[PDB]
Order: structure tokens, then C-alpha cells, then sequence
């Protein structure tokens, strides 16, 4: 308790001694809470006048212009601890899959060379503001890295003073930049190393873009079993136990000397016990603490929440597949069960997954995994919109699950080829593109942020008519050599390079499920789903409205000429049948 966050929140006191107030009206029920102190302040979406420039008929469209417009009564909510038959489950499986993963992978520190470099090409490493500007400025002084190493010896002592979380179905926990370094060298090997590539962890799909994960799930399908099952957990990350917690915290079993020590302490002093800052408009700044859920930086939360999804999808496999009889309490017969199913099956049973963080996607040996719910529930991972013992509602075929917000198209090109395509309601993917975040935005800075778009439709969404025309228009509208942007960032669509050529790269020459490498010459060549088919996914083929927009394109690529101005431009529409003459 307090003797590991007490010099946290000693030190925070004496920041504000002239306003620290211990509130008897304090809203915290599951958040013990320590003091407030005075504070005022808050960023809303702002939209790409270049996108909707370029797509008028979604003006109308209210699923697409309220995106544009405008839980934290479930992060103070309480898990209960699992039973000891529950808790023997996770921690054999936890010991077995790190075990796995560790075969083929050294874990490593990750260093201040490699941090720098990445702050210096911006991630997402959600830091603060405030000592220097940006990360960029502190990166470079000496001062940042004394302070740093101020930190480390603390680490290393057992002890913290300086890493404390930042609140603002999302919630995100903002660090100052030297606690995320702290991190990324005990963890960064995680993501930095590819420890849940498929390769290497087997139900994993970490390093594949959307032009691999319809493949992925199809070659799941080629698995004889029942059917694929993709049950979303409530508030996955509100749901991660002490027990989850100290399961994880078994990688550290992996490691050696200095690195182990520095990644216990991060276990130890910033994830099993956390400091967390949070606004209050009652504007006073609440000092609150919790042991458990996943507060971590965004890209060890992947990692973290990927390891103990393949875990708690392995135990309810276990489960259907009769391993142990309850979750009451293990039989020592039971245990070596377990054990002896994890060595003899382990491996066959992860391949039957595709696991993306909270994201799951299993095509069990059999159905009696749709009632298999006594391990999963009493691990806390409640399933999200069905009732707690109601049995898994299964998909009978693999183009129909929903996995990483899409689902997955088999499409046959004129030359026999196969192309297994993403896809999600057209809706969706016109109303993000219209969306810019944060403020003081060039008309080139968004510009380019529209040809982001516009090339990430031509590689993944090229089968949708709608969006291969207005990718086509964007493209047109914003000049030839400007070069793509995205404030927050494997995104082949981020380059200067012609989009066929980027398409023949990614679809013919690097896929695996393609035996036959001759290029295609042409977007002609290229197909589109079944023009009902694209209808049910949300397109406007066959409305006036579209028609009219497709007629007349060239008047609104070059009503968006005419404001950038006198600069180089392409026209890339005769590229489509139609505009071909
Ligand atoms: N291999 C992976 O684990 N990623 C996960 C995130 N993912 C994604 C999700 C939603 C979306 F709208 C677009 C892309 C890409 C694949
Ligand atoms: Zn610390
Ligand atoms: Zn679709």
C-alpha cells in the first residue's frame, strides 16, 4: 500500500502545499483516494475540408456527419477474485505460454539510442507537455536523462517517485516521457522484437496489416472444428485482475541481471500499484490509487492484453474440451491433465486462434465451447451485449466474423487469382477520413492528411466502388509530389510511390497465399465486389446523388485545385474504365 505510492503522492503534496485538500465529497468508491489541489483547463475533432470536398453525397448522411460532431462509471467498477482452481489455471498457463514465446525470443533492454530515434519520427508514446515543449526537445538534454537516471536508481532501490498516470469505452493514461522510457527499456522488446507475430506466438497477428488478417482468419477456417467464435469481452482493460497482473509479471521469469530487475520494478511499482491524476469540475486535481486493471503505455497494453487473451482463450478451450471438471478446485490428476494437455495440444490450439489484444477470434475442436463460460467469467472477462450464462453465438463461415473492426471478402480476379479483401460499413471509413485531430492544421498539412486516406482506400478498400473513385479524386486534387502525413501512424499507403505499384507489391510479389507473381499492368485489372454486395456495405451506387457526384468529379477535383492553387497535379481518373475517355 502506501509505503510504494506514499513518496509519489508525498511529492505531488508539496508541488500544490498551497492548495492541498483531503474532499469529504469525493465520488471514488473503487479508486482510494489521497488529496485534490486547484487546476483549469480542456481537444474536439475538427474536420478535412479536402475529404468532404470530394465526397458531397455523404453530406446528407447522418451516420457519416454526426461521426464529426460533439465509460467512466465502468473504470471505478470492481473484479472479484477468481477461485483457486481459476487462479492454478492461469498461472500453469501463463508459465507454459511465456515458456513458448521465450523458445525463439531473447528478451533484451531497449535503449535510450532506439527512443530517441522513434520520438524523433513520432509514435503515439503518450507523454505531457510542463519543463520542455515536446518529446522532440527533451530527448536532446542531458538535463531529462539526469532525471531519468534520478528514477532508475530509485527502480533499482524498489522504490518511485516520478511515475505517475494521467486520466482523460477509452480511457488513456498520459506518463511524462521519462517514466515511458522507463518502460520501454524493461518492455519494449515485446512490440520492438515481434513477440506476438504469428510466427512466433501462433494465435498472434502482430506486424500484419488488413491485407493479411482475412487470409489469417481463412486458413483458421481450413482447421476442422465447430464454428468460429469472436465474443467481445465488456471493458476488457477494467476487467484485468491482480491475479492477470502477476501472471504477466512472470515474463520477468525470462530474463537476467539489470533487466530483470528494472522490468520488476515496473510490474512491482507502476502497474501492480498505480498513481493516477485525474480532472474533477466539483476543476480540482484528484490523487487516487488502484492495484489492479490495465493501466500501461498503449503499445505494452497490445502486448499485455494479446498474452492473457491467449491464456483465457486456451483455458475455455480447456473448459469445452472436458480438461478439468471445476473451476472450484483443481485435483492434483487435473493439474497434470492441464500440463500434459498444454505439452501434447498447446501448440495446435493457438494456431486455431487470432488474437489482436482484447480482439479474439477462435475456431475451437468442437461447440461445446459456446457453453464452456464458467473459467471466463470467473476470470472476469464477461462477454460484452449477451446474457452472463447464455451460450457463444458462433459464425458458420469465416466471411462473416467481425475481427479488428472489419470483416473479410473472398474476391476472384478476372485471371483466376484470389484476393481475401478487408471491408466494413462505407459509412464508417468516409466519416473517419473526414475527421482531423488537433488544431493549427496548414491547407498543405491537410492536404496531405486527405491523400493518406485516399492511398490507404486504393490498397485496402480498391473492391468499393465509392472509395476507389474518391481515393481516385483525392489523389487528383492534392498535387502529385505531396507527401502523405498522419499525427498518429503496416501503413504501405504512407509513400511517394505510384499506388499500382504499391498494390503489385502488396497483393502479388510479398503475399504469401499467392502462387502465381505475374503483375498486374493496370487498375482495370483490379476488382470490385458484387455491385449488391457493395450495396450492403454501405454504397451509394445506384442514388442520384452518386451519379451525379461520379458525372461531374473533374468540377469538384478542381474546385479543390483552385484553393490550393498554382502547384504540379495528375489527373489519376482515367485510371477507371468509365473516365477513360
Ligand atoms: N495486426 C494487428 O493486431 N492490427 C490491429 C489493429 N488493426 C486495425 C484495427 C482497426 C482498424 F480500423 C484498422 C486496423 C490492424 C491490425
Ligand atoms: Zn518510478
Ligand atoms: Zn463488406
Amino acid at each position: 500500500n502506501l509505503d510504494i505510492i506514499g513518496k509519489r503522492i508525498e511529492k505531488i503534496k508539496q508541488e500544490h502545499e498551497t492548495s492541498w485538500h483531503y474532499d469529504q465529497d469525493h465520488p471514488y468508491k473503487t479508486w482510494a483516494y489521497h488529496g485534490s489541489y486547484e487546476t483549469k483547463q480542456t481537444a474536439s475533432s475538427m474536420v478535412n475540408g479536402v475529404v468532404r470536398l470530394l465526397t458531397k453525397p455523404w453530406d446528407i448522411i447522418p451516420m457519416v456527419t454526426q461521426m464529426a460532431m460533439t465509460f467512466k462509471e465502468k473504470v471505478d467498477t470492481r473484479t472479484q477474485e477468481p477461485k483457486e482452481g481459476t487462479k492454478k489455471l492461469m498461472k500453469i498457463t501463463a508459465e507454459w505460454l511465456w515458456k513458448e514465446l521465450g523458445k525463439k525470443k531473447t528478451p533484451r533492454m531497449c535503449t535510450r539510442e532506439e527512443f530517441t530515434r522513434k520520438v524523433r519520427s513520432n509514435a503515439a508514446l503518450g507523454a505531457i507537455f510542463n519543463k520542455w515543449k515536446s518529446a522532440r526537445e527533451a530527448v536532446e538534454d542531458s538535463g531529462f536523462w539526469e532525471l531519468v537516471d534520478k528514477e532508475r536508481n530509485l527502480h533499482l532501490e524498489g522504490k518511485c517517485e516520478t511515475c505517475v498516470y494521467n486520466m482523460m469505452s477509452r480511457a488513456i493514461w498520459y506518463m511524462w516521457l521519462g517514466a515511458r522510457f522507463l518502460e520501454f527499456e524493461a518492455l519494449g522488446f515485446l512490440n520492438e522484437d515481434h513477440w506476438f507475430s504469428r510466427e512466433n506466438s501462433l494465435s498472434g497477428v502482430e506486424g500484419e496489416g488488413l491485407h493479411k488478417l482475412g487470409y489469417i482468419l481463412r486458413d483458421v477456417s481450413k482447421k476442422e472444428g465447430g464454428a468460429m467464435y469472436a465474443d467481445d469481452t465488456a471493458g476488457w482493460d477494467t476487467r484485468i485482475t491482480l491475479e492477470d497482473l502477476k501472471n504477466e509479471e512472470m515474463v520477468t521469469n525470462h530474463m537476467e541481471g539489470e533487466h530483470k530487475k528494472l522490468a520488476e520494478a515496473i510490474f512491482k511499482l507502476t502497474y501492480q500499484n498505480k498513481v493516477v491524476r485525474v480532472q474533477r469540475p466539483t476543476t480540482v486535481m484528484d490523487i487516487i490509487s488502484r492495484r489492479d486493471q490495465r493501466g500501461s503505455g498503449q503499445v505494452v497494453t497490445y502486448g499485455l492484453n494479446t498474452f492473457t487473451n491467449m491464456e483465457a482463450q486456451l483455458i475455455r478451450q480447456m473448459e469445452g474440451e472436458g480438461v478439468f471438471k471445476s473451476i472450484q478446485h483443481l485435483t492434483v490428476t487435473e493439474e497434470i491433465a492441464v500440463k500434459n494437455w498444454l505439452v501434447r495440444v498447446g501448440r495446435e490450439r493457438l494456431s486455431r486462434m487470432a488474437i489482436s489484444g482484447d480482439d479474439c477470434v477462435v475456431k475451437p475442436l468442437d461447440d461445446r465451447f459456446a457453453s464452456a463460460l464458467t473459467a471466463l467469467n470467473d476470470m472476469g472477462k464477461v462477454r460484452k451485449d449477451i446474457q452472463q450464462w447464455e451460450p457463444s453465438r458462433g459464425w458458420n463461415d469465416w466471411t462473416q466474423v467481425p475481427f479488428c473492426s472489419h470483416h473479410f471478402h473472398e474476391l476472384i480476379m478476372k485471371d483466376g487469382r484470389v484476393l481475401v479483401v478487408p471491408c466494413r460499413n462505407q459509412d464508417e471509413l468516409i466519416g473517419r477520413a473526414r475527421i482531423s485531430q488537433g488544431a493549427g492544421w496548414s491547407l498543405r498539412e491537410t492536404a496531405c492528411l486527405g491523400k493518406s486516406y485516399a492511398q490507404m482506400w486504393s490498397l485496402m478498400y480498391f473492391h468499393r466502388r465509392d472509395l476507389r473513385l474518391a481515393a481516385n479524386a483525392i489523389c487528383s486534387a492534392v498535387p502529385s509530389h505531396w507527401v502523405p502525413t498522419s499525427r498518429t501512424t503496416t501503413h504501405e499507403w504512407m509513400t511517394t510511390e505510384d499506388m499500382l505499384t504499391v498494390w503489385n507489391r502488396v497483393w502479388i510479389q510479398e503475399n504469401p497465399w499467392m502462387e502465381d507473381k505475374t503483375p498486374v499492368e493496370s487498375w482495370e485489372e483490379i476488382p470490385y465486389l458484387g455491385k449488391r454486395e457493395d450495396q450492403w456495405c454501405g454504397s451509394l451506387i445506384g442514388l442520384t446523388s452518386r451519379a451525379t457526384w461520379a458525372k461531374n468529379i473533374q468540377t469538384a477535383i478542381n474546385q479543390v485545385r483552385s484553393l490550393i492553387g498554382n502547384e504540379e497535379y495528375t489527373d489519376y481518373m482515367p485510371s477507371m474504365k468509365r473516365f477513360r475517355r
